């Protein structure tokens, strides 16, 4: 009963841009797979993207390639193959209309169903309709036909209902006109347009239904129209966290990418940044320059302006300022993470604490350990990486430097200013550093002195 | 002459939370604190706030619990005992209402005096008026009724003038109005708006006091409204800041709360943020993420991208990029704090620098001091923290490791590198590290080599 | 033919500043700059601007002094001396609009031109023009008079042309104009638009330009208006970046300085800070928080939320998060600068690594060296600063000490938390660190250890 063609081929010179124009991320996906979910919402039998150069890179629903720029006529054309001669209505939408909903486009169909239209137009009003095909209407007010800026008489200019370029048609009509307008088109290109064109010279029903909201309708074609539909999805995504219980200081400056699931009573400070498949749990504090990518954060945690990527954060965690818990990470519960703390490819026990001036890097690390500040795990040697294992209820003094593969044993200390370069036993302390030598009055004889200044 | 109720019983389901919702902060404060702000305006003799369950927690104004939801009538009652037989003028408020001014609110008992009413009607004008309760004037255009949406002819619902749910009555009549209606209701809730009816009814002078700004009426029911009063309130305090003197790259996106001082002709930059009761001393600089809680910061300070809590900063101060200043720290005139240092509960005397990667906690610092990059004060043994002393004009080595309680004294100098036991007279040195040995020619035996790549 | 003269001894007092008014910046450089800047699309012959008090500190155009506020009549009179006898159009212009664009003056100049007027007025519609003059037409539509507010009839004030204070006269009757009205004024102050009354009495053409865009006239009188212009130049700029083929997660909270220079394909986060002679190169990532001061960086970099400030930055750089690039620091082809890493006054040669909790300052680094965590070198003796040398493929040991002035030969490797005091030979270790000493059950003893809590 529901076909799609999304059209994915259109000129994007104005994008300045090696990467396909439909491929550029608005919140996290691209414009073309916010399309996709559109579609889905039609629950469409048979999907079709007509894509153009970098066809491999879109490739890498069914696709059919538009080798040559012959107009939006000749790029439904190439969908021939796959929808000639089967019944029920076809969606034609362009895949640099990010913006337009689900709930749009079932209202289309069913506005199309409705009134047993052989074409159904997507329009909406807007009063600076320069350059847009006007949407010509009777005295009983139906649709007769599309009037293109260079085509419209003074009094046709006024219309203020335009055509946002998405259509539904009856699937058979379509390709027969198609085909039509390409045989007895005396030129190259041909344009969906001209089905409209067809229908009104043999009186077949065309009907327009009009978008609420005219930025809905938003067609991509440069970086400037690119951050006004990141504006909006922006908005859309932070407004529906609102309503789901999610306090914003600011949710016009707060980044958050289109599958973040964020639970109840999460309090997000402006300028928050959360990308791909992160999850945030129940009462989280997420303060101003956070930046969290491909990880789950806990309940009860405050993530205070830390970057924390493909990790996992349990509850009660403290985080930051100034942390960084890379790639490969687990934080167990209650732990501390402090300001300049580096955290790679480790696991953290439970309420073990690293305040301060720390880089963890693959290290196994038991409960209730306590780093000083100025602790390096060493784990490279210019070639490979090795393993450092720390036991439960370890001390590390401040400033040691732990030179890999060692374990330290449960209850262990190490000795604050230490260089550890072999395992200590369980409930030893080790020690690998100089005595402390005074020399009276020798500071009179350097630079930093008063006396020399 | 003068009295206020606040209603803070209401529903407050849709913000999906375990607070109360007058509770809820707007820039720094709950909404519950800016009306009391606002009320106070109008000098009250009494101000009685009707709370509902979590009642302990708002009391953690003279206070009365509304145990059972029968609406705002129900909840104005609760009030009787203190209010009945007295005399003057009673201003209706609800908590969630945080935008309302003190100007507005004289206003209102200003034209309800001026007009002998019986009632006023705090009313607003907006294009979009469904769901609000609308006034209806006459020819004479004096208010006759207050018309709910549910209610109103399709005449009335062409009204644009709405009921914000605040009032002025003679309190008097008001606590007689409500006694009527609940003893005649032959119903269990009962409205405020239902005294307005009664009025009616007897001819009874009725007026209302219109907002010259709709936006100011604002009652918060969900995440959203919430944050939109955040924008409103951080705007109004922004303004207020750059009239006395203060220069903002982007006053739309710089988060200060109601109560921060500042000084005319401090220069901020975008997304700062200034919290609780902090001050800012005149032609201080504070940049992009700079973070201050309860803290007093100095004249001609620059404040670079730093976390600042609980502290004082005298004039001339630098601090950053990317330092934290932890709570009970005092950083004395002309200090340098660099990046990636920790201060924490401590004294830094005139001129100290500590410019790099370095942690000072528990210490007590004199004047002209240098902190190395990378030293590290060790205050805490896994039970007990300890104190350090640092003398005037001491040179404190790069990557040194001074374990508490040590004093270091006057014009000493700390060998980088050292571990430090023990204290160090006034113009000794100490130096506590392995002397350097070479070995020819074994780096050709180790992994990051050329020769073994 | 063409002439301008900038007005810039108006009141500041609104501005709460010790600075001229016309000196604040607005996206990098005085609004007085930015006039000089749409001035210039005129090509005038001479330029003259009026300065008052610290008139030194403007100087540090042709400058001629208004020693006394006479109004801006005294201002235009303070450039007779250079302008007398002169002829073609005299542009007349405030230092304090700096939104007014090349066009727009290109455009004022031109219509002046076209009508042969012996004044034009810049004006432009708002539907608030409470305060401004009314510009006053006929039937046929031309230029009678300016009425002042506290002037205007009822019927006047309902006018919405405004008087935006920017002007193009005959020079010639301007200065014949003024010394009329100076001598039989019978008042110390005198005004610009005095001399539009006078063409009035003599019946001499005056016509006006309109604006398309009344927001370009602000006239900044305090910091509210500051940061609206600071709004519209940021827009300007980042529309340009848009439209040239950079991409912006937020346009409205990115803040790039008027002369920074972006290729295309760069990406540029929400709260990215671009200031004074910055040039970004080819498809280069600058993350949320980075903060660019008059450096240049090369092409396919990625800045992650660091700071980099006179400094040259290669191709295929990655720096951050939380790194601090300082003044002459050069980082060559795909280094690594990673997370609470200074590099200060050092190059740093192609594929160099200091990827943690570093600083490097005074050094010169070669290729392919790797910089252990924690490394500091040391390069101040309180008096004077010493310089480093590492050469090719060395190892720098992590929490290594390296105490100027030394160098490190090619393929050297420093252990692991040793001090180093002297040179290091090529190919050479160098060891400076207490050897570890293990005791057994010694933790027991200790305050850390589960069996004393
Ligand atoms: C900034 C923050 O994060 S604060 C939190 C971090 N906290 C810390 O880093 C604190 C770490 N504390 C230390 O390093 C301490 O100096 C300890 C706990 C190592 C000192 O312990 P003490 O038992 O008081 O030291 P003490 O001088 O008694 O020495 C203990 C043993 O080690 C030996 N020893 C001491 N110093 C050395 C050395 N440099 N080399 C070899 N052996 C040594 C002693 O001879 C003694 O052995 P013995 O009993 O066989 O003769
Ligand atoms: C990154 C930044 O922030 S830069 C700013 C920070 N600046 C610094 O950290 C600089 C610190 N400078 C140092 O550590 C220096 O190495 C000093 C100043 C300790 C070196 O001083 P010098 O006097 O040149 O050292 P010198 O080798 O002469 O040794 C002085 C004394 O200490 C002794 N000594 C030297 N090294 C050691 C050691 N490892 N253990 C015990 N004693 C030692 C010497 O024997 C000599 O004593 P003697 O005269 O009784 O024989
Ligand atoms: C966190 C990150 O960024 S990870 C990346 C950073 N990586 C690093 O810092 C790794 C650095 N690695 C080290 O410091 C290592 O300990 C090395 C590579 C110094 C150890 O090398 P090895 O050759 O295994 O050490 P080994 O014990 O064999 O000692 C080598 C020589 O030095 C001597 N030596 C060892 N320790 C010391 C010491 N403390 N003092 C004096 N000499 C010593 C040995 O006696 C031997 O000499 P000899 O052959 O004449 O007897
Ligand atoms: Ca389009
Ligand atoms: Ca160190
Ligand atoms: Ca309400
Ligand atoms: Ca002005
Ligand atoms: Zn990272
Ligand atoms: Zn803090
Ligand atoms: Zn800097």
């Amino acid at each position: 009963s529901n076909f799609a063609i999304i059209l994915a081929a259109g000129k994007g010179t104005r994008m300045k841009s090696d990467l396909p124009k439909v491929l550029h991320k608005v919140a996290g996906i691209s414009m073309l797979e916010h399309v996709f979910r559109s579609v889905g919402a039609i629950q469409p039998e048979k999907t079709v993207t007509v894509v153009g150069h970098k066809a491999e890179l879109v490739e890498e629903t069914e696709f059919v390639t538009q080798s040559e720029q012959l107009g939006t006529g000749h790029a439904v054309m190439m969908t021939e193959p796959i929808l000639e001669g089967l019944s029920g209505h076809t969606l034609v939408i362009a895949g640099d209309t990010p913006l337009i909903t689900g709930e749009s486009l079932k209202n289309l169909i069913d506005f199309h169903i409705n009134h047993k239209n052989v074409a159904t137009i997507l329009t909406a009003e807007t009063d600076n309709p320069f350059g847009y095909g006007r949407i010509v209407r009777n005295d009983n007010a139906e649709v007769l036909r599309i009037v293109e800026q260079k085509d419209a008489t003074d009094f046709e200019k006024q219309i203020k209902e335009i055509n946002t370029g998405t259509y539904v048609f009856d699937n058979e009509r379509l390709f027969e006109a198609l085909k039509n307008i390409n045989t007895n088109n005396a030129q190259g290109e041909y344009y969906i347009t001209d089905v409209i064109g067809i229908f009104r010279e043999t009186g077949e029903k065309v009907g327009a239904y009009t978008l609420k909201d005219f930025d809905e309708s938003l067609g991509v074609n440069d970086r400037v129209a690119l951050a006004t539909a990141e504006s909006v999805m922006r908005r859309r995504i932070n407004h529906k966290h609102m309503v789901n219980g999610v306090s914003f200081v600011n949710p016009e400056a707060t980044y958050i990418d289109i599958d973040v699931e964020i639970a109840p009573e999460v309090q997000i400070e402006a300028n928050v940044i959360l990308k791909g498949q992160t999850k945030i749990g129940a009462e989280t504090v997420l303060t101003n320059g956070t930046y969290v990518v491909d990880s789950t954060i806990g309940a009860g945690a405050v993530i205070t302006n830390s970057m924390i990527e493909e990790s996992s954060v349990a509850d009660g965690v403290t985080v930051g300022p100034y942390a960084h818990i890379r790639p490969n990470s687990s934080l167990g519960a209650q732990v501390h993470i402090g300001n300049f703390v580096e955290v790679k490819g480790s696991s953290i026990g439970e309420n073990t604490k690293a305040g301060h001036l720390t880089y963890i890097g693959n290290c196994e690390v038991g409960s209730n350990v306590n780093f000083g500040a100025g602790t390096i795990t060493v784990n490279y040697d210019g070639k490979n990486k090795y393993k450092t294992v720390i036991g439960d209820n370890v001390f590390v003094g401040s400033n040691s430097t732990i030179i890999a593969p060692v374990e330290l044993g449960d209850n262990s200390l190490v000795g604050a200013g230490s260089t550890i370069t072999k395992d200590v036993p369980a409930d030893a302390i080790a020690i690998g550093r100089g005595r402390q030598i005074n020399k009276d009055e020798y500071a009179t004889r350097l630079p930093h002195h008063p006396k020399n200044q």
